[PDB]
């Protein structure tokens, strides 16, 4: 069996917190309540003075992605181990289909790579990086049979992944038809391409050139544009890696205006800023390079945390896409060649707790919402995950909100040899991680086998995403004026 | 016993909706799950094609209030009956303590009046309409022993209930000390007093004078002021009856800015507008008169519903404070003498469903949040109410979202002889109402006895309200700069 | 000679108003001051109780444009006559170069058509409707030798005039190089194309389909996008025909943010709204059809006037592009075939005075700014026009602000057989119009000859437009961080 | 006579810039034009490579004010000398009438003190620090006979100058009746009083306590409140010393909304920030203390300059109210006793040029608007001052925009022994200052006699301020609905 009783702790769900024990049997939570009996043989995890929360769900990872010449060093095995050590029990990774390549082939290739390696549960989003009848069919198959209800489109990466407004319109229309959510990388790829060309011609080859060629206006513009096209076809939209105040404000305004759109800041944009691109040490600066870039306005991470607290922004991922110091160095003379991507999978939970809960910006319940529950709602497996309740999956973290840990590449479990949060002292430590009903992390040690985690198959038409869309299809149809001919 | 099994319906909570039966025994929900056994003797309510939702909680009523010369016609008995017929199973009414009068006496007087009459559960807020050592002591007693964690302060009603900024500061400080929430009637009472004097001198004695003397700037101003004072003392704030776009925007901005404040639109401001004050029929116009007034900008109710959907605004009441046609007529020659107050207790649920869910602005789950769950969270009895779950109170409504009912003073159960929503066709009908585990409304008929309802005693420091306040007390203390003398 | 002395009136300039006579000799104002001597032979125009203002400058006309199959009925001759009768003494018309056609040929063709016909002064903007080395050269020639410092680009009209973001970037870059201002028609042409296709498939063929296929989000999106690209290249930008609140707000925000951008509402969007597209009479509805469309939110024209008063919006034109009732009827069965364009050249001045000055939104001086002075500043001939002062051109209107005139296609001087402002009672009447130092309109009668007006040759680098751009070129250059290799 | 010909320079007015000489005779500009003849005897000031601009007008000074126990060290003599040396040729100083004291007596006392000492022209605003029939009469006399059209009211300084909302309403009403503009010190005096009491009890006695007791919310709140009351009585309003982003945004929103209100940032809030209150050196920190305080958000001065460039904010003063290092030291142990006030009169022009024009935020013409022209328009002597034109007063500065000067208490002409802009390198130097047609400053040396300057008597109903107010009185009267009784 493996029975666990988590005793003495305070359960924290998105709605409220309460003292109760949690009885885990066979991969599931089978009872939640005060003073539960320890069945003979069951292991007791003593959660006295700890919070018992749903494991974190990272909506946004790229484990071992082949990108910009080289492949990310955190792979599905190490990446999921590092996740677990940081209190994160599921990741959602992007199938980065190449232009002209079958989405089903790319999906198959990702499942073959990840299935034997993941140490925690996971699922996949599929990038739609070109358009045709075939992609159209494949999206339906993915949504109805392969357990994927999220497709990722790019407005940046000109020549590589970018789609133009007419194609986004079509793609978004078909997302709505198959009951998928549309995710977008929202930056203006034409401005980025011109921008970088210009920074290089001016001899600005360092990482400050990377930020200067695509300042936050370029992100805010494409964010509004994506929302507008999606609003025109009544397709639900998800803006991945919101990095800037102005893009966050676009999302905030559109939601207030009743648009079905969700904004996802990431640990990087919540925990540090882009002043690091101006560091005198080139290696240090390059560590932070990713698209969109972190912003040189120091008030950014605090502001994004305030909007995350208030639900202008709704949930978090990390965009974990790591490259070692010697891989980043590929762009020593030209920032367009630094492989883009930062760490976060392991530290997300502590970073958000320290910058969001300890700071007084959000409460512990909103913390659960924005680290697991909302991901489960949008991507369609709530309350199977994201809630401590009978019948839910036993993905559970015992959390110490009072003790601190200092984040350091010297003690972290990620494969990357630096950490963008190097030195940060965070309140909020994952003391014990349970995944699929097994203790996989405790006393600073991991106990898990590659392949122990499972792919989570999801159904389309997630209710949290589609119930308003469908009611608007029914009452928001345009009408003709009846006239004499 | 009275056992009820509600079978075949779809349960709708704030987080998600799911098919399940609900077993009610002894005033409580004792089981929720699929295909439950009907125990011998238990009555089955067939909820096939219906939603099974928590009963509505009206945060804002004034049943039989003696006000402006006369007393409201809907009393605790008829008012709670009408509530039940409209799908609302709890009301929170205001103890309107007079200036210089003991808050404990006023509280006692309200409990004596309401206890033998209420047909559904209820609780009370207490108005703090003057300030002194005695009021200070009485507030502590109310909060610690009398089950009241909400105190109501007025920035309008000059000469009558109004408090100045220094007194609000003190009052708000002491609310924070006793773990109460501060509610405010946010209009500038000095502008209202000057405004009305001016409208009368210009011979504008009709109800249009009532709105013109205190247009929405006057509400927005006092709303910002209340938020600022409350932010200065770190006291949680609740703005009652938000009537206008601009005041709603103040609340929306303050929350985005991380201020602990909640905004409560009411059915009136969600379901109609203030163009009615300009109606050629004086009686018709006077029906809508209340403070703050409904606004002549027709886009108002739709905008307030959009902000309620997005959580800029968080929950709803009705400010039910009804006066018959012949009572309103007291101000035939002078709008300052029309007793202020409109209906809503009965129609709130259908009005919000039609204007909010049927319109596609919010989903059924957000509907439960803004009609019961959030009230229970703020006023500190969740999930005892506001949730369909084992151990919760059996206050449950079987709801038909597809059928319409037309609202009319001819068919309504309120004592008042008109209805501000006269003629409105609403999708969303309460077909069966269960209160304290008894069927009190079914087949258009009420079956309930005055006194059947119970006063709900609450504890202070509601966690949903105070967890951020307390963390800010711990990390947001101002520090001195250490200097050589 | 033709000497005129305008006596007894109050001169109104953009900065202030003052009593003075104005002495006109040889096409120029040669003296302004109190109690001027009447030289023997000079005609006195008695301006007692009248304002003496600079003639209106219409920044935005399409006289006799061949468009959507047919050509506008108001031609350079009738159009300029109608302008004069309405108090407007200069128009700036768009050379609508076709895709692949020489801009110089189109320019020559417009000068040949207009020179022998105009009855008042005029100048030209040139549309850049495709991109290449040749267009690049021609733009330089136009700017340096042909008196044109304004080029017009389209984000709408897919297949016809539309340019993509990379081309706008290049085009805007070259505008900056030649010291021109970039004008943009800011709507998303991909959304319009999809939108219309969809409205037709739903059998919405009436004019309401025209507005519904491109609601204001589509305008606001492209407006932000244009501003962003122009900000990226430091090119000054001008947004023509701002029709909606949301697009106006984009412009307002960008200016507050220090972006060099100007917004131009037109008489149509200041004086009426798009509810007319829903009129039961098809002919009536089609009268209002133009791109972007007038908006069905009735608060629009008032809001645009408030932003024009506050300088969020800076100056006005009419987009005068008129088609008779039988020409509009070309789209009786399909709104995509209604020739787009409304009237305004004649009524602009009275419409803006009535809706802006008489309403109390702006003063008479701001009225001069937004009807002549700012056009002269941006398009680079101030104070030669747009000011009553010694040495300025004698384009002068004697204006009665107190008397009303009702606008009617029955009394107007435009060739079109209807008027979108039909029935409007406007305070503010042009009683006498002086153009090039000659009385061309008085006692309701026109006295002017086709060809009397002159083309105004302008120089590039208008100081009002470029002084900030050039200082930013000097201090806003991006810098490299100096690092060890 | 004293004739001066200023030759070879570029004249810069609010509307445009142009090459011309300026002929000065007898205190007036008597001709402006190219290549003017030098009359025998006239002194030529060679303005080759210089701008010739209207002298600066400082709307906001307190020369030798007795305040908080002691009197400001810059008096009318030294203060006006320092003004002249900085390119400022007029100051408007506040008659600080004490509570219960005759406004006419205070006015007389200020004229007696200033008349024999001023070295440049000046005028006065009168503070209305209490309310009664007598103050009412005195305000009329001041406005009609004493040349004052601006009255200053306080929402801060509880116990000392503060007025409550009902009194502001009355005061603002009477300002409108006498054709005066209402100026307000907009901070919530009740919050300040509580705030400071709290900071002291926590042992925060340093200048950081001064800012922390009244953060920018306290300013923004009172700013909105003042605007609302003034909007209710249709009285034009002027918000003095706007110090914070949020208060500036209130003003910006109200103007966009068509409210007649003007915002005046000062040199301090445009040129430095409130991080200085946290300096380890107490003397340094105390130098910056004034009400409202400078703000610790470093983006503030840049943001205020952007809103000044865009006309959200309209004109500038300095609030010059200086106290020596040993006078500031009066509050060594208690920040409530540091005499409030900073320097600026001398450096305003260079500070604004460097931070506003050199930075690319505004052009030279907007610079003239916000340093002289708008003050002259609002306070009612334009174009007698604020314009280089025939008949205007010869208050003229020859300005070098290319050379820098470093500001230092070691080289400045103010009496105060420190400078809040210490060390700042500003482009933009006043090389020659002409006041009343005499060279009073050249080659770094002053040549002027105490009493040479004149008091400027103004008339009420300034047109720039009142033309919209009066039109709204005529068309914005509320109407009754006509009903059967
Ligand atoms: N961009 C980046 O740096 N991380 C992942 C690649 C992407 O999605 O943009
Ligand atoms: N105002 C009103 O009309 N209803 C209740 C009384 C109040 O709270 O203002
Ligand atoms: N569009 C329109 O209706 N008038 C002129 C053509 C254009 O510029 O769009
Ligand atoms: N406050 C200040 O520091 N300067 C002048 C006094 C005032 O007006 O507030
Ligand atoms: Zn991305
Ligand atoms: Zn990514
Ligand atoms: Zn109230
Ligand atoms: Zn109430
Ligand atoms: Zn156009
Ligand atoms: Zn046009
Ligand atoms: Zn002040
Ligand atoms: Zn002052």
């Amino acid at each position: 069996a493996g029975e666990i009783l988590i005793k003495g702790g305070k359960v924290v769900n998105e709605d409220c917190s309460f003292f109760s024990d949690v009885h885990i049997r066979g991969g599931k939570i089978v009872e939640v309540g005060p003073d539960l009996r320890v069945p003979p043989g069951a292991r007791v995890i003593d959660a006295t003075d700890r919070l018992v929360i749903p494991g974190g769900i990272d909506t946004h990872t790229h484990m071992e992605l082949a990108f910009m010449g080289t492949r990310a060093v955190d792979d599905f095995h190490i990446g999921t181990k590092a996740a677990l050590a940081g209190g994160t029990t599921m990741i959602l990774d992007f199938v980065m289909t190449q232009k002209g390549q079958s989405l089903l082939e790319a999906y198959d290739l990702w499942r073959k790579t990840a299935d034997p390696k993941v140490c925690c549960d996971y699922s996949l989003h599929v990038a739609v990086t070109w358009w045709s009848d075939e992609v159209k069919d494949e999206m339906r198959t993915l949504a109805q049979e392969r357990g994927v209800n999220s497709f990722k489109m790019f407005m940046a990466y000109k020549g590589l992944f970018m789609l133009r407004d007419d194609e986004l319109y079509a793609v978004f229309s078909h997302c709505k038809e198959v009951g998928a959510i549309a995710q977008v990388h929202a930056e203006n790829g034409d401005l980025i391409a011109e921008g970088a060309k210009k920074m290089l011609s001016l001899g600005i080859t360092g990482p400050e050139g990377h930020e200067l060629c695509r300042p936050e206006a370029v992100e805010a513009e494409a964010t509004q544009r994506a929302i507008t096209i999606a609003s025109a076809v009544n397709c639900p939209l998800y803006v991945v890696h919101v990095m800037s105040k102005s893009a966050a404000d676009v999302v905030s305004k559109a939601r207030k205006d009743g648009r079905v759109v969700f904004g996802e800041p990431i640990a990087a944009s919540l925990g540090t800023d882009g002043t690091n691109y101006w560091h005198k040490d080139w290696a240090h600066a390059a560590q932070y390079v990713m698209g969109p870039p972190l912003r040189p306005d120091p008030s950014t991470p605090g502001y994004l945390m305030d909007l995350l607290a208030n639900d202008d922004l709704t949930l978090t991922g990390t965009d974990n896409c790591t490259f070692s110091r010697c891989q980043k160095a590929l762009g020593k003379d030209d920032f367009t060649r630094i492989p883009n991507g930062v760490n976060g999978v392991e530290d997300r939970m502590s970073v958000i707790w320290e910058k969001g809960v300890h700071s007084g910006k959000m409460d512990e319940n909103r913390f659960v919402a924005v680290t697991s529950s909302n991901a489960a709602k949008i991507f369609n497996f709530y309350p199977q995950k994201g809630r401590i309740a009978k019948d839910s999956d036993a993905d559970v973290v015992i959390w110490d909100p009072k003790t601190t840990r200092k984040i350091s590449a010297q003690t972290h479990h990620q494969a990357v040899d630096y950490n963008i949060f190097e030195g940060m002292e965070c309140h909020g430590v994952p003391v014990v991680t349970v995944s699929r009903g097994r203790v996989v992390y405790e006393e600073g040690r991991l106990k898990v086998s590659p392949g122990q985690g499972r792919f989570i198959h999801r159904q389309p038409f997630s209710e949290f995403v589609y119930k308003r869309i469908r009611q608007r299809d029914e009452v928001g149809k345009p009408a003709v004026v009846i006239r004499e001919p």
